[PDB]
């Protein structure tokens, strides 16, 4: 398991972490996952996807969520030179500290980027080459392919269209609901299915 | 060729699928390529393609084509849980189903994606970090890069400018024409050479 | 090091050439580097990314820059059927032509993306889903994430602001100016140090 590494030792860090993954998991030959990284039950790691917890750690994806092909989960440091946190660079979620959060049920889709500081909630489906940077997606959304949330909160139950990059919060607090009869209302759950399913049948040939 | 490999049983793949593959393609080690895949004469697969057909399949790679660096090939499942076809997740082309139909002469350039259900035409250039889901792109057709074309027909002959996202119909039927003077007229043709050449050239050393 | 390879014999490229990479460089297992390539030091390759210097050739990544996750650098062929320099396909950079020439302190970020013909300025930071292509980035530039530069020559000391996508060179002139204040101003100076002690971490373990 070439591909599941201990981070190396640097100024910010100052003992190496491996990374803990569950038995339920299916991690590719070819992703490659590094570092201070929690991965939960049956979550699917595609090939050419990098989960790369050496800056900002530490990095978590909880059960029955996925990540696709060429996702990159990586995150800004956490520890100042004088070894103290920086609270901008960390997200809170229930009462701990994280540089990436990935909730339960989360699907990050083929090439899309989720860089910490950074969480995404449950039941939220973050679509093929999109992009979450200094952002906290709540749960139950949609971000279609080639949308982007940097620097803003996005309502839960919220969707942001196909390419459109949110920097405001002004705008990020005006998204649309998802409602039973829009487009991507139940991909989610769809693609949480296929993940959890493709995790185990990988598994048993392994 | 531990990157070549069958996909998994799953409940809507009741038996593994391996790649077909054509002796004159050539696979790059750290490409992927999984599951029920025919790939063409000539083909070049370049470093960090994952061509993954373990959820939608049959995923198809016409001849003389070429799939780039970080290129992603996926589709949706085309299996229901009663074990019928999802007609509305396969695209038929000359009489035949597929998940994703990539016709001869045509570069899937760096980074680029095209997620089932879909078909490209003979002779199309999709540019650089370019898109294609649930959509039909002509033949003779120019993605440039940061396009996109999601749940569309794209008429053969007609070009989509850079970063352009296209979602309505109305606005594909309206896309510029790709004359003898248009920048990216003759781009195509002169990729799809370099690959050819390129595949034969790593072939020679393997 | 399966990773690191020369390319192989074209119509275009009579002999096979071999990366130089500086011992300081640590170039990741699942990263692929091939061809005329120079890496300077301490430059730190991380998983995904792809330097392929087989059609257009040379590429040079200068002293201490950083070349991260999913990141690929390729370039159009620069030389004829006829064996002629193409011109407009390299670029000139202290008196010396390359198919990719990026500059000392540069940070190419996560999935991002320069194709030859291009430059990059010494300090610049290009950013996560970025894309620059035959274009001149100059130095001290911000490319904030899902920018790009197509065609264009970028002065000194500019930012493009999150996805915006630069064609024309007026637009390109009329980008706003790095200050003090902005956002983004010190960001490369950071992402510099820590990618230096990243490449220096990975290496004592190597
Ligand atoms: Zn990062
Ligand atoms: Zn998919
Ligand atoms: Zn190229």
């Amino acid at each position: 398991n070439s591909n599941i590494r201990e981070n190396p030792i640097t100024p910010w860090n100052p003992t190496p972490k491996k990374p803990k993954i569950h038995p339920s998991a299916y991690i590719d030959p070819q992703a490659s996952v590094i570092g201070e990284v929690t991965i939960g039950e049956n979550v699917m790691v595609s090939p050419m996807a990098s989960i790369r917890s050496d800056e900002g750690m530490p990095i978590y994806v909880g059960d029955n969520s996925n990540v696709q092909d060429g996702v990159v989960l990586h995150a800004a440091r956490t520890i100042d030179e004088n070894g103290n946190i920086i609270e901008d660079n960390v997200v809170e979620v229930d009462g701990e500290k994280f540089a990436v959060y990935i909730g339960k049920n989360v699907s990050l889709a083929h090439q899309s980027q989720v860089h910490g500081p950074a969480a995404v909630g449950d039941n939220t489906f973050i679509g093929m080459q999109a992009f979450v940077f200094k952002s906290r997606v709540g749960k139950n959304c949609v971000l279609e392919p080639r949308s982007a949330a940097i620097g803003v909160t996005i309502p839960d139950g919220r969707y942001i269209p196909a390419g459109m990059v949110v920097t405001s919060q002004a705008e990020a607090d005006k998204l649309p609901k998802v409602t039973p009869d829009y487009a991507y209302a139940n991909l989610n759950e769809s693609v949480v299915k296929v993940n959890i399913a493709l995790a185990r049948g990988y598994l048993e040939t392994s």
